[PDB]
């Protein structure tokens, strides 16, 4: 994959949730409930899309809309507060 460990002589590699702290996936602006507020304000509703097209629930954070409950490793590594995370 490319996910290696620094200090590889310590035993135990484990990428667990609560380790990728600053890497909560953003929440996928709902572009269909928007541009319907610009064609209803010219003749802006910025909202996430907390549901799959097939009713699957994008796990949106309860009190932190605009950030889904999935935590990616590439996030929380790149945009993740170095020196304190992945």
């Amino acid at each position: 994959l490319g996910i290696r460990k620094r200090l590889p002589f310590q035993e135990g590699f484990q990428i667990m949730y609560e380790d990728l702290e600053g890497g909560n996936i953003p929440a996928l602006l709902d572009v269909a409930k928007y541009e319907a507020s610009i064609q209803k304000a010219k003749e802006l509703v910025i909202e996430p899309v907390a549901k799959d097209s097939k009713n699957r629930s994008y796990n949106l954070l309860p009190n932190d809309q605009n950030n889904t409950a999935y935590r990616s490793w590439f996030l929380a590594y790149n945009y993740g507060d170095p020196k304190k995370g992945v």
